[PDB]
């Protein structure tokens, strides 16, 4: 079994490092003064970057892989997506959900993602997708720690037996309580739904992840209730507000007042760049707003924010290969986090910040932690992002669970020349 | 002792007037048909303007005189002001509060101000500034009638034991119950805080003065709850909404609907021109809004509105000499109350309207009232405002408590010439 990871670069650290492994855990981390020779039981990072696993804090594995079945969304609109999904009703079965979820999960494993939080629609009396996902969670456990959010897609108070179904999902094992206040019939139902969500989270000792203010409505401010209730219960770490795209449209004065509460509350924020740029701003003509939450300001204020892919190859987001560096690339551009350091530190948005969002207790390259880490064939975060590098090796429990042999490009000039896109 | 004030001009009245004094009160007011000779026991207004004392309806004596201690606010922003104030923590003691409050109070006495309403931060378990201010109130009583507002700066529901501390402040003697709904974590806490504020005011029979909607947020409408609760309890006269700067950003239709309630409720409004122009509009780039409440429209509608200085020589407002004519000057310009009559009637904003805001029962040049009055070396309100004249004499209880010998300016042309800035 692997005993050491050598010649590793670490974000924010100078030089090369050696990571000693023992019994599936990291036993020690020592600096090197030069390049170490490879040997049996040693995985050579070859001066590449070693980081804890990529994390997917927000994805919908119950709808993934269905784009084009039976028809494609030609307009690319949310409205048509709903219609196209409805046309696939007959195919939505236990086995179908498991098959599609597993397909995307395999892409995630290949992409060095070892932690995934999937929302699952529980506005379904049969709870078909949930029962399927609970089995998938057990099956994929050796490679990915999957969290399931009981997501009341049609509302808690605005859907028949919505609250009862949400609680049933928790009784069946869902890890996180979801909500969607801006989709409830009224602002009052929205606020009330959050009180019910928090009550359930405290009753069952579960995390919370709200689809919060995902709308270009400057009056959608459910985020303040999410943060206030978290602060009141002293449970910020266990709470997440997903999307908050409405924040992109708030006036600056309210946002400034709100930020004090956001920081004090300690709650987490998830932005989903690929989907947000696609679905937001659809009611604008020109100019058209970007519609992503205030990521840059959150980072400047020390508020934990991270990036999710949200949808993969489905009616609402037709693209994706479940690649976090791709999600990061889009987020850095749309959020204008384009300074060298901002780009280089970008990896935090798809690693450490996301681990905090999932309230992970065993994450990071540190002595005592499980030997879960990935190797990127790049010098630093900037380089990894610029070249959209694959994951050379993914290690879990001290064992390699995925590897990618990089593409080899050659140009035939007066003589053949290898091209690696580095200067 | 003084028996008469002669050769006095009165706002809105033609000619000269004689004000007879007896036992510290105004015994009678008679018109003169010409200039009266001076004599023993007569204070000659010298055809200057005589008015009841200037009033300071909104100031923070607990933070006054601290600008630059230990460091100056270089950016001039609210944010830096908070940081600079926090750096002076070690100096905030009982004696320190009394010393600074007294320094500004002396400037106010010199400026003909005999009525002052100071807010005092009660979001402090030790209530240090409040205990100090209660002593100052007793000490300054011979010269100024000081009202103390128990101001829960950090919120009532959003601060630990906020409500208990607010009530404790009232039990200790605070004259007015304060609140700050737009600073509470949520809109719901904001509305609830007002119900609690009104309940306390009725329980202890105290006045109310809310820091209301002091934010450039078109959705901050706590003023409608303040007015509605006042109307419901039939206590408009005892209620004041300070700032309401958000009203500067409301759409006209809502404002028109709101105004009906504001008038019916009978509540008072305080605008703080010097601070509002400085702190509002800070989240705008260009164009930049003025951010003062709808003073002109309130006056046109018969809604009582007046001006306060708010801050004097502190981290949030670095300037000031506690001069009400200076506050008025700024307000007339920013509110565009620049017509001759609007400027001339401006004195009402710093005298009678402010007296109503403080619910004063002994104010005005009228027989039976205490002999509290000031003399301005000017022909009328317009002249006093244009030339920013000092208070020649301040009389309280029929005794002179302050006097200013005017500056003397001379230009040396072919011959020396006295300049008084009059045409
Ligand atoms: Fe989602
Ligand atoms: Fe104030
Ligand atoms: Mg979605
Ligand atoms: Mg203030």
């Amino acid at each position: 079994a692997l005993q050491t990871i050598i010649n590793a670069r670490l974000p924010g650290e100078e030089g090369l490092w050696q990571i000693h492994l023992q019994d599936g855990k990291i036993s020690a981390i020592d600096a090197q003064s030069g390049v170490m020779p490879i040997t049996e039981n040693s995985l050579d990072a070859e001066q590449g970057l070693v980081i804890p696993p990529f994390v997917e804090p927000h994805i919908h594995l119950d709808t993934t892989q269905t784009a084009g079945q039976p028809n494609w969304n030609q307009s690319g609109t949310l409205f048509e997506g709903i219609e196209r999904w409805a046309e696939r009703k007959a195919l939505l079965t236990h086995d179908d959900v498991k098959q599609r979820a597993w397909q995307t999960l395999k892409w995630q494993i290949a992409n060095g993602i070892q932690h995934v939080r999937t929302h699952v629609d529980v506005s379904d009396a049969t709870l078909t997708a949930l029962k399927a996902m609970l089995e998938v969670k057990q099956e994929v456990a050796p490679w990915i720690d999957l969290q399931i959010v009981a997501f009341p897609q049609e509302g808690i108070l605005s859907y028949p037996n919505g609250e009862a179904l949400l609680e049933e999902a928790l009784r069946l094992g869902a890890d996180v309580v979801g909500a969607i206040p801006h989709f409830e019939f009224t602002r009052e139902y929205g606020v009330e739904s959050l009180h019910k969500t928090f009550a359930l989270a405290q009753k069952y000792d579960r995390l919370i992840d709200v689809h919060c203010d995902e709308i270009d409505d400057e009056q959608s401010r459910f985020v303040e209730t999410v943060a206030a209730l978290a602060h009141h219960e002293g449970m910020g770490a266990r709470v997440t507000a997903s999307h908050t795209t409405a924040m992109h449209s708030y006036n600056g004065a309210y946002t400034s007042r709100l930020f004090r509460l956001l920081k004090m509350s300690g709650i987490n924020f998830v932005a989903n760049p690929l989907v947000n740029i696609h679905l937001q701003g659809r009611f604008d003509t020109y100019p058209k707003r970007r519609g992503i939450t205030r990521v840059k300001e959150m980072l400047e204020s020390g508020i934990n924010v991270c990036f999710g892919h949200d949808g993969v190859f489905d009616p609402w987001y037709p693209l994706g290969t479940a690649n976090m560096l791709q999600v990061l690339h889009m987020g850095l551009h749309v959020c204008q986090l384009m300074g060298y350091g901002q780009i280089n530190d970008g990896l935090n948005l798809i690693t450490h910040h996301s681990a905090r969002t999932l309230n992970l207790q065993d994450y990071g390259i540190a002595a005592g932690n499980s030997a879960n880490l990935i190797i990127l064939p790049a010098e630093n975060g900037f380089d990894a992002l610029r070249r959209q590098v694959p994951v050379r090796y993914s290690v879990r429990g001290g064992k390699v669970i995925a590897s990618t042999q990089p593409a080899q490009t050659t140009v035939y000039l007066e003589q053949p020349e290898a091209i690696d896109y580095k200067r």
